[PDB]
């Protein structure tokens, strides 16, 4: 499988298509390993990493997402190349730390997702709550990554010094953190600050820090900046993890929230609608003003939210 993985180079024809922001990965499942490899190549160079060692790192974060609907391999890869395409149009901002760092971060983001937020696990008392009172699920994404890395000819970062590896380690873990939804609305919150009262400064580490969150975020939900009939389609396997969750709660005699209940269908585009305005919309506008070049997520997430509306108004 990772022996495979090392002969593989991306069509010509995926060239630049893969450049742009509303690029979906859909259509070349078999490729999703490639694609990574190709995007890292290019974001950090060949000298980068390992080839082996890169590969077998690769294949075990694959194998390490469930098959649940939504927070699952195809995910992982979708938010990776968001954060390439965001990387890519802003190349001087970030060092070269940052660049592998980040990349890595968003593969292992979800590792080992079982479908169930952080509410549902501190309500009934899972032992990952048990084990993290807050962000449940991220600090075992994050822990589930260090131990792929821990693995025999996984360590990708090996060639890199004790201080680089302590740093890029911090960086991923931050990042993963940073996916947390709960924790995004106070950092996008002190972003708009800075950015009305002008103090924003990419030099200060904490600065750098609350605009990687925010990237991590943008490249979370970039679900909502593809084509129309991408877009549709992974809202449909978002809803089937939030009514599965629900489903769940229904069979302890729990009523969930009209969001994850099924039998409340129907109120999904306004579900939507609302999710665009109180979230969506903000995050990429923020981000947008903080990386103009990033703007094609923003004006692909007005173009959803449109469509939703049409859904709505029945067009
Ligand atoms: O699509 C999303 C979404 O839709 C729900 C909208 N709502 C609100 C009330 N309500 C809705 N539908 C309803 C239908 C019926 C009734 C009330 C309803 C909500 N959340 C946030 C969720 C709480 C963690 N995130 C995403 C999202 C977009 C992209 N990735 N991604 C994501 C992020 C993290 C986790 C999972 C998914
Ligand atoms: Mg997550
Ligand atoms: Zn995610």
């Amino acid at each position: 499988e990772w022996q495979g993985l090392m002969q593989f180079t991306l069509p010509v024809r995926l060239c630049k298509e893969i450049e742009l922001f509303h690029f979906d990965i859909g259509p070349f499942e078999n490729m999703w390993p490639g694609i990574f490899v190709y995007m890292v190549h290019r974001s950090c160079g060949t000298s980068c990493f390992e080839l082996e060692k890169l590969c077998r790192f690769i294949m075990s974060v694959k194998k390490n997402y469930r098959r649940v609907p939504y927070h699952n391999w195809k995910h992982a890869v979708t938010v990776a190349h968001c954060m390439y395409a965001i990387l890519q149009n802003n190349h001087t901002l970030f060092t070269d730390l940052e660049r592998k760092g980040l990349l890595i971060a968003c593969l292992c983001h979800d590792l080992d997702h079982r479908g169930f937020s952080n509410s549902y696990l501190q309500k009934f008392d899972h032992p990952l709550a048990a084990l993290y009172s807050t962000s449940t699920m991220e600090q075992h994404h994050f822990s589930q990554t260090v131990s792929i890395l821990q693995l025999e000819g996984h360590n990708i970062f090996s060639t890199l010094s004790s201080s680089e590896y302590e740093q890029v380690l911090e960086i991923i873990r931050k990042a993963i953190i940073a996916t947390d939804l709960a924790l995004y609305f106070g950092n996008r919150k002190q972003l708009e600050e800075m950015y009305q009262t002008g103090s924003l400064n990419l030099n200060n580490q904490s600065h750098r820090d609350r605009v990687i969150g925010l990237m991590m975020t943008a490249c979370d939900l970039c679900s909502v900046t593809k084509l129309w009939p991408v877009t549709k389609l992974t809202a449909n396997d978002i809803y089937a993890e939030f009514w599965a969750e629900g489903d769940e709660m229904k069979k302890l005699g729990i009523q969930p929230i009209p969001m994850m209940d099924r039998d409340k269908k129907d109120e999904v585009p306004q579900g939507q609608l609302g999710f665009y305005n109180a979230v969506a919309i903000p995050c990429y506008t923020t981000l947008t003003q903080i990386l103009p070049p990033t703007e094609p997520l923003l004006k692909a997430c007005r173009d959803n939210l449109s469509q939703w509306e049409k859904v709505i108004r029945g067009e």
